[PDB]
């Protein structure tokens, strides 16, 4: 699993159930929640109802994610004493 912050190559990872939003074109309305389709059924809705455009909100978003980072010092070579 994944935690936090990892700087890697990955792609966009969510559930079905999980909606995607969307700003329709045509008038102008936007779609969230229970309004917006469901991941899965996406494709199908994309098909007949593709009037709608994906809000670039949301996109953004999951970019995040990646564009933040972390990182740690270097190691170091002995010498002194612990005391």
């Amino acid at each position: 699993g994944s935690s936090g912050s990892s700087g890697e190559p990955n792609h966009l990872d969510v559930d079905l159930e999980t909606r995607i939003p969307v700003i329709n074109k045509v008038d102008g309305t936007l779609l969230v929640g229970e309004d917006a389709p469901r991941r899965a059924e996406l494709e199908m809705w994309l098909q007949g109802h593709p009037e709608f455009a994906v809000d670039p909100r949301f996109l953004a978003y999951m970019e995040d994610r990646r564009k933040q980072k972390w990182q740690r010092c270097k190691k170091n070579n002995s010498g002194p004493s612990s005391g």
